[PDB]
């Protein structure tokens, strides 16, 4: 019998984590399916609530969830935004955790276009991680199209105040997946533009290998982990971990030299990607690898 604003029935937990819980909604005044994000009230450290202040910023987008409501729920904090279908990363799963190069390069392309557009919100994404990569609803006319998700981890890099670039600083504890982070986030510095890109890179290459040779590193404390993560990263060549994939290495090689300020260039990235999709001979038609599996559904 819970209901979130005027109008969404929250339905059964279709997840959960430190964030709260999501949960299947419905709009009883429009029948659609939506999906309800909780984070409870009582919660030390709230995000919820600036999420929902970053995806108002970053308005309607190509592949960035629709925000229908943001209140009160019961103990929660409620937010109510579009159903998506399955995250990468459960897609992965689905595709025997490997995923083809045309489907890597499909998800690149589409991405490094998020990615720009967040940037161009003057917001930096700060969680690349594939579980934050959504396809829509199967059945929909969106399934096709990779959604960026979970905003609460992004930060304005311009400066209302001044629309001046953030300063470059150190001594920030560490934003993100320790897998799929910059190394520069491994090292405490302030991340920008460049970060978001490079983790990206990171994902793709998981996408393309598997594994990044830098998962399952364990240590006693959860910062010397991400100090070994960091370590493996710095120590592992672009040449090797990007063996194979020579564009990959190309996109690597030049985020992780990107300066801390500086624009990224967006269209030579699509470019070396969109150019070797053509090479290969790829036809740019959402046949990603998991086309034809059973796609989970709440
Ligand atoms: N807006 C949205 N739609 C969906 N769709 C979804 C969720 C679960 C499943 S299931 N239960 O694995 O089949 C399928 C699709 N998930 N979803 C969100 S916001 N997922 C999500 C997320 F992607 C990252 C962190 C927290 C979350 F709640």
């Amino acid at each position: 019998v819970l209901m979130v604003g005027p109008n969404f029935r929250v339905g059964k937990k279709i997840g959960c984590g430190n964030f709260g819980e999501l949960r299947l909604g419905k709009n009883l005044y429009t029948n659609e399916y939506v999906a309800i994000k909780l984070e409870p009230m009582k919660s030390r450290a709230p995000q919820l609530h600036l999420e929902y202040r970053f995806y108002k910023q970053l308005g309607s987008g190509d592949g960035i969830p629709q925000v229908y409501y943001f209140g009160p729920c019961g103990k929660y904090n409620a937010m109510v935004l579009e159903l998506l279908g399955p995250s990468l990363e459960d897609l992965f799963d689905l595709c025997d955790r490997t995923f083809s190069l045309k489907t890597v390069l499909m998800i690149a392309i589409q991405l490094i276009s998020r990615m720009e557009y967040v940037h161009s919100k003057n917001l930096i994404y700060r969680d690349v991680k594939p579980e934050n990569f959504l396809i829509g609803r199967p059945g929909n006319k969106t399934q096709q199209v990779i959604h960026i998700i979970d905003f609460a981890l992004a930060k304005e890099y311009i400066d209302p105040e001044t629309k001046k670039h953030i300063p470059y600083r150190e001594h920030k504890s560490l934003t993100g997946t320790a897998r799929y982070m910059s190394i520069n986030t491994h090292l405490g510095k302030e991340q920008s533009r460049r970060d978001d890109l490079e983790a990206l890179g990171h994902m793709f290459m998981y996408f393309l290998r598997g594994s990044l040779p830098w998962q399952g590193l364990k240590a006693d404390t959860l910062k010397e982990r991400y100090q070994k993560i960091g370590d493996t990263k710095r120590a592992t060549p672009i040449e090797v971990l990007c063996e194979n994939f020579p564009e990959m290495a190309t996109y690597l090689r030049y985020v992780r030299r990107l300066d801390f300020f500086e624009k990224p260039d967006y269209d030579y990235l699509r470019k070396l990607f969109t150019d070797l999709f053509d090479r290969k001979g790829y036809m740019f038609d959402y046949e990603y690898d998991w086309i034809g599996k059973q796609l989970p559904t709440p």
